[PDB]
């Protein structure tokens, strides 16, 4: 029942949910960005996106993350993919496209410009998914490096059981960004 | 001791299954490339690899990210069990399309896998038999700068002397 959904149930065997993971992913594809490409998965986490993008046909996919229980999970998760341990400053390959999920949001620190910094050294296609606050300072940094392309806002449930009153939005919004690096 | 010692060693236990670079030669050559700075922390990818000798020797070097194809079902198989930590896949060159920082071939000498070098990545490193030197070094010099061309001898089995006269190449792109 269409790419996005056949790509959702092969996600959600693994151990961001699976149905966004899988919108994020399929829009990259449809971009051109996947597909035969080389991928790196920034803060892979539990790798859901870069078991992904070898889900969806890229010729090569490495992940890395500073947490060594989220990569020995990972790994068990796709084993195809280029799992690592290694904290950004560590990364010094080429790759197609650099794909990211920025836990940071109004707040920017030594660490959350140290991707910003390291995408745009590394890949010709930046892709995040993130909180919204830092949207502004995002696609300002984006776009003096780059062309931002996509800015897209999507919707994340927020559970009952995190929110502070009945009359409060359900649903917090996130930021899509795709850009393409000025460098390479 | 010896970085280029331990390194053969390695390479020599690895499974033929299916002239070969010897693991000597093969040792040399990646740590040339090593010493240009184009293994350690790179991504790598290793054309026609056979059982793998120069993907899996790469990966044993550090670089970050190895991958390499060839169009023999059969090898692929004996190199995913030489070193699974590289991303070994089934394929011809036409079908590559990815950007890796360094390509690596041995070539039997065909211009489809020099195009393909320099549509993919920044330094292309070739060893092969020295009398493909001449066409080679044409083809390589109208797309990039040949920075290293290198006489060496493999070592080879006399049924067919016990050495071969061959030629590196070290190239690095015009492009990007």
């Amino acid at each position: 029942m269409g790419i996005k959904n056949d790509l959702e149930i092969r996600l959600q065997k693994l151990q961001t949910d699976a149905s966004t993971a899988a919108y994020f992913l399929i829009e990259i594809y449809n971009d051109g960005n996947i597909g035969g490409r080389s991928v790196i998965d920034a803060g892979t986490g539990n790798g859901i996106l870069a078991c992904g993008s070898y889900l969806l046909g890229a010729e090569s996919v490495t992940a890395f993350d500073i947490d060594p229980d989220a990569i020995e999970t990972a790994k068990r998760n796709c084993g195809g993919v280029n799992f690592m341990v290694a904290d950004v400053s560590e990364i010094s390959g080429k790759y197609d496209t650099w794909i990211m999920n920025p836990p940071f949001g109004s707040v920017v620190k030594h660490s959350d410009r140290a991707f910003i910094d390291k995408a745009f050294e590394t890949s010709m296609w930046i892709y995040s998914i993130g909180n919204a606050k830092a949207r502004d300072f995002l696609r300002r940094e984006f776009s003096a490096r780059g062309d931002v392309f996509r800015e897209e806002k999507v919707y994340i449930t927020v559970p009952r059981i995190y929110r502070h009153h009945s009359y409060d939005r359900a649903r917090i919004e996130a930021v899509i960004f795709g850009v393409r690096n000025h460098s390479f």
